């Protein structure tokens, strides 16, 4: 696994979240690597999952390929036959540096960021669902009585939640009061278009997209939202099976959610340096890797 990428000062390191280890490549672009590290309720587990950055990359990619037309996205042109290697400094092509940062890396735009977590949900599940069965309503929104868990919204929904300890959810309205009501509405607009083209697609392959989170970015040059971060990642996402699918309960996981639920099954949520049985490695991977496949159309090996 590639854990925390040890670059030797070659690029000042602007951040490490706690997937990516995000770098300086000069003034308006980051190199944005996903690294193997899995975290759950806010804290790093302590091993890795192999490759899981990797996958993030990939997959992050094929949804800005799949999203192309709809919406700008932070990816830096490489131009044809290039790879990001050639926009870096060459020593960053030596194996010590390229075997940590090939296929998962991403050469990016800086953007200024919407200070949302840029959540939509189609299903009802996770944090929505525990609101909803006590107050009816999801991120202070009403919604029709009688879901069930699981149940798909009569439409998706833009559920936004700050960035954070732990991220908050806001409403719609609160989250107008952060950002702007144009922004905000333009923001819910364009996660709800994006979130059902993805969730459209993704049915046809097998896959319910119950909800993910967009990050967006604003160029406030030529006002377009920007899609940046990760895309529909099971990271950032919770994927189910569609075939499995059956409302009133609770879904296999093709995404991040095994993990927190181990965690949590486990009485180890919000401990920090758990050390994931192999076994939960290995089924995390195995179940982002599905959900990659599956959402892709391609094989991972
Ligand atoms: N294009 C971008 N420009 C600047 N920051 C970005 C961009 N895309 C994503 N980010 C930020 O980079 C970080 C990605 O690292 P990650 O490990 O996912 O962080 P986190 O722990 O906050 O989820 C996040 O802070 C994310 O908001
Ligand atoms: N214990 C918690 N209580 C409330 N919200 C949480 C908690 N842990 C995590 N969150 C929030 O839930 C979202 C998902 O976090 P999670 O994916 O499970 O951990 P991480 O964000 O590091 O991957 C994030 O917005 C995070 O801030
Ligand atoms: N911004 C980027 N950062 C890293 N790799 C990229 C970027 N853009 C394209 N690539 C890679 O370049 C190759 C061609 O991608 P594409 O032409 O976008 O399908 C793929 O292997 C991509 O992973
Ligand atoms: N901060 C984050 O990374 C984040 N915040 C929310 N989410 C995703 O948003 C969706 C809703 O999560 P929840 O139901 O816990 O609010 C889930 O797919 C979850 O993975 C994230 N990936
Ligand atoms: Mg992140």
């Amino acid at each position: 696994s590639i854990t925390k990428t040890e670059l030797d000062g070659i690029l000042p390191l602007v951040a490490r979240g706690k997937v990516r280890d995000i770098y300086e490549v000069d003034a308006g672009t980051l190199l944005f690597v996903a690294t193997d590290r899995i975290s759950a309720y806010d804290v790093i587990m302590e091993n890795s999952i192999p490759e899981k950055g990797i996958l993030l990359t990939k997959l992050s990619e094929f949804w800005f390929k799949f999203l192309s037309n709809d919406v700008r996205n932070h990816l830096v042109d490489i131009a044809p036959g290039k790879t990001i290697f050639d926009y870096l400094p060459a020593k960053l092509s030596e194996p010590k540096y390229k075997t940590q940062l090939e296929d998962r890396s991403l050469l990016v735009h800086k953007h200024k960021l919407i200070p949302l977590e840029v959540i939509v949900r189609g299903y009802i599940t996770g944090s929505a669902w525990k609101e909803y069965v006590k107050t009816g309503t999801v991120h202070g929104l009403k919604q029709p009585q009688g879901l069930k868990e699981s149940q798909e919204f009569p439409e998706p929904i833009f559920t936004p939640s700050t960035k954070a300890e732990h991220d908050e959810n806001i409403s719609p309205a609160q989250a107008a009061e952060l950002v702007g009501e144009d922004l905000s509405r333009r923001v819910a607009e364009l996660a709800v278009k994006l979130y059902s083209k993805c969730k459209d697609y993704a049915k046809e392959k097998g896959i319910i997209i119950a909800d993910t989170k967009f990050e967006f970015g604003i160029d406030e040059k030529t006002n377009e939202i920007i899609l940046v971060d990760e895309v529909l990642t099971p990271d950032s996402s919770r994927f189910w099976n569609g075939a499995s699918y059956k409302v009133g309960e609770s879904q296999d996981s093709y995404d991040k959610q095994f993990l927190r639920d181990w965690l949590t099954a486990n009485k180890l949520n919000g401990v920090n340096g758990v050390k994931m049985p192999q076994d939960i490695v290995d089924r995390t991977r195995a179940k982002y890797i599905e959900a990659y496949e599956t959402l892709t159309g391609s094989k991972w090996s």
